[PDB]
């Protein structure tokens, strides 16, 4: 894909024009991969990575001679002088334009404060100042591009050859490296820690010209003002620790806020998680109040940080109102008198060394603080112990062989038991060596030895031979399934064929939908352990090579093809190769001509398996061991009438902000007009410092405003968000993944809480600054929107020619980075099965590909923002040369002031128009999270929880129930699952049920409790479900479901969270459940806070505690559902006996796979198809013999089957005629 970039000339690199091609077709259609241009040649992963591990190799290698700790940071800074220091020049250039081009204005505004008509050559040398300034502007605006793609091209290029560096160690770390870190702990070395190089190259220019751009603004302050300018200087020299101190505080606040944040969304989790449990026993009023208490406990501290930051974006907007009020009321105080010249000057000045000492220079300390960081990190990550390089193969004899003696080597020196212990054997061309031995013999370590991947501790390891290694685990990466297949080898389609038809895969290319070369889904997703197995024994069978260690391989197949390629391939082809061969099946231990023997070490014996068997001892023995959106949000957050006041409050913070200036210019003026008559300086002054305090009060109140009504709109949101989602009906959740609806709640409240409102009211500031620049130029040369209708035009077209492409960049700039972590962590797993192989050269080349192509994607994410913004700022820079030569054209008329204000306005306008524009972005992307909240709060509700019509407060009291041609399905126009339901329950009858899960047992109980409306009529004690709340329902029915939810917090809560009962009933429900000695030998007795879903609990703990919740509900009716399914069978049989003890009164419906559950039984629910067909009591069931419940009876074997009958009589009559 060839590079527009390679072959551009200077204007069409400068302009970015090489990339214009790129967005006429973005704009007609979505950019793809294949679409996306290449990088260039000195920007391949390969060639930066080699070169920055060529210059830290020589750094090593220095230090270690000269004994003292390697520093990569050395590496770094020697790899990259050259190129990152012509990109300091050109920061020079840059930043002595920001400084030099106020010098300019102040020659314009020199001119019209000295006007005269007919001296043309003052207007001429006025014209040449302003073409200067134009020159300063467009190596600012229109040059300063192609330095900023140059800038985070080299954070680019650090980044890409640190990958480059990190991957080729993480290939060579040596196994007591690698177990002692963590693959996460690298793939965050990628992901989170090498990403600190894009950044830092940014502002690491700042480090120096934040200092000297700031003491240069000083020096020409000076020259300008007096000492005056050390009171500005002092402002903005305290908004460094100042903002120092609004991150502190504000990083505190939100670590507080995260422990409450974390705790609701964890509590979100539970809630959604389990949302059946809690909607069919009726608790969502307790964690609704368990939430709304942690979201007002979260809120005020969101609350808190978003009016600091609002503190904070308000001193970011008033700081250059403070540091030019601090400026000239020190410079009037002192018989100085107000000229718009200097005062233009001096603001442009303070807005250049304010950006740089308050975001550039901060900037620039923060990141290269992360980026030594970093370096620091990855500088232990790439001292860490590697392996042994392969012990060099001395050119062989022909003799394919391997040879291990006496080999003892430990998992980590410190244990006393070595892995093994004076282990000697020699295998030699055709011996087929099966090695034995029980679990935990070393086997990981064991093969890591003999692959040479555990270094020698004792004996000494021979090697002559290449070697093909199957780890017991599969492995496979994300690739090319075929780059898996040839394993980075040359393509044979005869010998391809083979290998794959050899394991049967023609099955699993056809269990592939995409045939043998699918490209493997995002790290292997898309095979299982067997599928991954037959991939591993593929490969294997592909290399041929002279050596096969196998751990276990066919621990993941069926005997039938783990027999056919054993006895045809590996006994015929592979037989003639050196096979070590680890095996827990008998079935191939037939097949061992040579067997070896191990046991925690030790050399048990080796032999043949026919000397094995004959020996008399058993193999056995030694192996066993959009526009709604805008408005839907901010009516969620304020009424309308707030909104009309939030306007004004905006207009009237960005006017006085605009009208101190304009006072400035008002002061010019009536200074100029004059004279030794002084300015009424009390008066003047006096409202100047009204404005100023109106800009700080007026820039404070907005934001503190806007974020409390933004918060308020998250807040509101939130509310109906989940007030919807616990009354959404159960299909809700069905239709959808836990996952998904609490990302909603996660990171889209997240946004809403704390990026939008600060991102919005950042973008409404820089927006309204940016109309006050423009209606600054359009008040005083009204003339000037005649211009601006075109650029307007051009900018909304040009903003949406731009942002199509620039979204489908931005998109291949995230969908192409998972590549570059998942080779990485797949790698890792693998990297046993790699370093069998020599293959770091190649996987090198595919983490290579991998980091080209997102370095391609960050390409165009880097030139198309470039593009964009030197566009934008062509339209600023056309917007400073027509304030500047139309001021010009105009000078009769205007006088200094106004030139001053309008184009120190203009000057401004560079940056801070493209900082509105990226902010509209971010408010309209990140709007998508608002609109995906506000599409969950206008969500389908569920019946009423509460209708004025009440059955009688105890109701029922007899536990009767009506089912009258009751037919239920998941959702309206899917299939049904009840079909013409219908039957009678009596009072405190116990009736059990069989059928298959969701065929009609699940099914019922949904229905019974209306997780869905169903069809057909559903009484209780002539009292309708339907036709009730549905907390009126359901609190009145128990139930004990499949898997009992315990939720985080007190036993309290999950025994009695509405705290309607005292402690002893509590204690006499634990006393039921036998657990009573287990809470109360804890410390919180009552209180005992229990671990995440009682993860120290077991299964039969937890249904034993919903037991007692039952048992304390003394509900009329229970239910069951396969509560008897995953529990040990002597807690089960307890559980029984304490169920059919207490709920006796109580009408018992039970659903079981265990028969020894329904010999109580009054009647069954037998459901074929979800059909009731037989319902009657179980013997008269089992009498007619065709009965299906005979059949499932019968199942379980003819004696149990037979004692169960009998013992179903016998209940019968015991029950009918005592
Ligand atoms: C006013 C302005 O936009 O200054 C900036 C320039 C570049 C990036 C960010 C900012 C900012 O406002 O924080």
């Amino acid at each position: 894909k060839p590079n527009p970039l390679q072959d551009a000339n200077l204007c069409s690199r400068v302009f970015f024009w090489w990339l214009n091609p790129l967005f006429k077709i973005g704009h007609k259609r979505r950019l793809e991969e294949d679409d996306m241009y290449s990088v260039l040649p000195e920007d391949r992963s390969q060639h930066l990575g080699e070169e920055l591990q060529g210059f830290w190799d020589k750094e090593v290698l220095r230090a270690e001679n000269d004994a003292q700790k390697p520093s990569l940071t050395r590496a770094i800074i020697k790899c990259y002088w050259k190129s990152y220091l012509v990109l300091g020049i050109f920061t020079l250039i840059e930043e002595s334009a920001k400084v030099i081009q106020p010098i300019f204005l102040g020659k314009i505004i020199n001119y019209f404060e000295n006007y005269d008509p007919m001296d043309s050559v003052a207007l001429n040398t006025a014209y040449a100042y302003a073409t200067v300034l134009t020159f300063c502007t467009l190596i600012l605006a229109i040059l300063h591009h192609l330095y900023f793609y140059h800038v985070q091209c080299a954070g680019m290029r650090l980044r890409v050859a640190m990958c480059h560096m990190i991957y080729r160690k993480a290939l060579r770390l040596s196994n007591m490296a690698m177990g002692k870190t963590t693959t996460g702990q690298i793939v965050n070395l990628l992901s989170n820690d090498v990403n600190k190089f894009d950044q830092v190259t940014v502002f690491l220019h700042f480090l120096w010209a934040g200092p000297l751009q700031a003491i240069a603004v000083t020096a020409l302050l000076w020259m300008e003002i007096g000492i005056s300018c050390l009171a500005g200087m002092a402002v903005l020299i305290i908004l460094l620790p100042l903002q120092s101190c609004f991150g502190k505080l504000f990083s505190s606040l939100r670590s507080k806020t995260a422990t409450f944040t974390d705790a609701r969304i964890r509590t979100m989790n539970e809630v959604i998680t389990g949302i059946r449990i809690i909607k069919m026993y009726a608790w969502e009023k307790s964690f609704s109040n368990l939430i709304t208490n942690l979201r007002k406990k979260e809120i005020s501290k969101i609350l808190r940080s978003s009016c600091l930051r609002g503190m904070n974006l308000a001193s970011f907007f008033s700081a250059s109102k403070i540091i030019v009020f601090v400026t000239f009321t020190t410079y009037v105080l002192l018989g100085s008198v107000i000229t718009a010249s200097r005062v233009f000057v001096a603001v442009t000045l303070y807005g250049a060394v304010r950006l740089t000492v308050t975001l550039f220079f901060p900037s620039a300390i923060e990141r290269v603080s992360e980026a030594i960081v970093s370096i620091r990190r990855i500088q232990t990550f790439l001292l860490l112990d590697e392996i042994s390089q392969r012990n060099r193969q001395l050119p062989s004899d022909g003799k394919k062989m391997v040879h291990v003696q006496d080999f003892t080597a430990f998992w980590d020196k410190a244990s006393e038991t070595p892995t093994l212990q004076g282990l000697s054997f020699t295998v030699r061309p055709g011996e087929l060596l099966a090695v034995v031995g029980p679990v935990g013999a070393g086997k990981s370590s064991l093969l890591s030895a003999v692959l040479g991947e555990l270094a020698p501790s004792h004996g000494l390891v021979s090697v002559h031979g290449r070697i093909a290694y199957v780890s017991q685990q599969p492995w496979v990466f994300s690739g090319t399934l075929r780059s898996n297949i040839l394993f980075g080898k040359k393509y044979e389609k005869e010998r391809y064929e083979k290998v794959i038809k050899a394991c049967a895969l023609k099955k699993d290319l056809q269990l592939l939908e995409d045939g043998d070369l699918t490209v493997i889904g995002d790290r292997g997703t898309t095979l299982s352990g067997g599928q991954k197995a037959r991939v591993n024994l593929a490969r294997a069978v592909y290399q041929d090579a002279d050596i096969y260690l196998l751990d276990d391989p066919l621990s993941a197949v069926d005997a039938e093809v783990s027999r056919h390629l054993f006895e045809l391939c590996i006994c015929q082809i592979l037989h003639e190769k050196i096979t070590i061969l680890v095996t827990h099946q008998l079935q191939y231990l037939k097949a061992a001509s040579q067997i070896l023997i191990l046991k925690d070490g030790k050399m048990v014996q080796k032999g043949t398996y026919t000397e094995f068997l004959k020996s008399g001892i058993d193999f056995g023995s030694l192996l066993k061991k959009g526009f709604q959106a805008y408005k839907n949000y901010f009516r969620a957050g304020a009424h309308w009438i707030v909104f009309i006041f939030l306007i004004l409050l905006n207009t009237a913070a960005q006017v006085a902000y605009v009208l101190q200036d304009w006072w400035l210019s008002y002061w010019a003026n009536k200074q100029s007009m004059l004279n030794t008559e002084k300015l009424d300086l009390n008066w003047y002054l006096g409202i100047y410092s009204g404005l100023t305090v109106a800009t700080v009060l007026f820039g404070i109140a907005r934001s503190l405003l806007v974020f409390y009504v933004l918060v308020n709109s998250s807040q509101t949101l939130h509310n109906k968000m989940f007030e919807s989602i616990l009354k959404a009906p159960v299909l809700f959740f069905d239709r959808n993944p836990i996952g998904r609806i609490l990302n909603r709640f996660s990171k889209d409240i997240g946004h809403l809480d704390d990026l939008l409102p600060l991102t919005f009211l950042d973008f409404i500031q820089t927006l309204l600054q940016v109309v006050g620049v423009v209606s600054v130029a359009v008040a005083v040369i009204p003339w000037i929107a005649i211009p601006l209708v075109p650029l307007g035009i051009i900018f909304i077209f040009l903003r949406r020619y731009f942002l199509e492409t620039s979204r489908d960049v931005k998109r291949l700039e995230s969908t192409t980075r998972s590549p570059v972590f998942s080779h990485l962590s797949s790698s890792l797993q693998g990297l046993w099965t790699i370093r069998a192989y020599k293959a770091e050269e190649r996987c090198q080349e595919l983490f290579d590909a991998h980091q080209d192509l997102h370095s391609e994607a960050w390409f165009l994410f880097l030139t198309t923002s470039r593009w964009f913004a030197v566009r934008l700022d062509a339209i600023c820079a056309m917007f400073v040369i027509i304030v500047a030569f139309g001021s010009l054209i105009l000078a009769k008329t205007l006088d200094a002031g106004q030139v001053g204000l309008a184009l120190s306005y203009a000057l401004t306008l560079m940056g801070m128009f493209q900082w509105c524009v990226r902010q509209s972005a971010e408010v309209e992307n990140m709007m998508i999270s608002v609109e995906r909240v506000i599409e969950y709060t206008d969500l389908e509700k569920e019946a009423p929880w509460e209708y004025q019509k009440r059955p009688p407060p105890a109701w029922p009291h007899e536990g009767v129930i009506i089912f009258d041609n009751v037919n239920f399905m998941y959702s309206p126009g899917g299939p049904l699952v009840l079909k013409h339901l219908t039957a009678l329950i009596k009072s405190q009858e116990k009736v059990g049920i069989v059928g298959r899960t969701g065929a009609g047992k699940s099914s019922l109980i949904s229905a019974l409790f209306r997780l869905s409306e169903p069809e057909g009529k559903i009484w209780i004690d002539k009292i309708l479900t339907t036709e009730i709340g549905l907390h009126d329902l359901r609190k009145k029915m128990s139930i004990i479901p499949q898997e009992p939810v315990l939720f985080t917090g007190t036993m309290r809560k999950n025994l009695d969270p509405f705290n309607e009962h005292t402690d002893e009933e509590l204690w006499n429900a634990l006393q039921e459940v036998q657990l009573k000695e287990t809470i109360e030998d804890l410390p919180g007795k009552m209180d005992t806070e229990l671990a995440e879903s009682g993860s120290n609990f077991s299964v039969g703990q937890r249904q034993l505690v919903c037991l007692a919740r039952a048992i304390l509900r003394k509900n009329q009716i229970l239910i069951i559902d396969e509560a008897t399914a995953n529990v040990d069978p002597r807690t089960d049989e307890l559980i029984q006996k304490k169920i059919r003890e207490k709920f006796a009164h109580c009408t018992v419906l039970t659903i079981a796979h265990r028969l020894n559950t329904i010999i109580d039984s009054d009647k069954i629910m037998v459901l074929d198809s979800g059909r009731l067909k037989e319902y009657d009591e179980p013997y008269v069931l089992l009498q007619n013999k065709e009965s299906l419940f005979y059949k499932m009876v019968q199942q379980l074997g003819k004696a149990e089957a037979a004692a169960l009958t009998e013992t179903a009589k016998q209940v019968y009559f015991k029950r009918n005629y005592p």
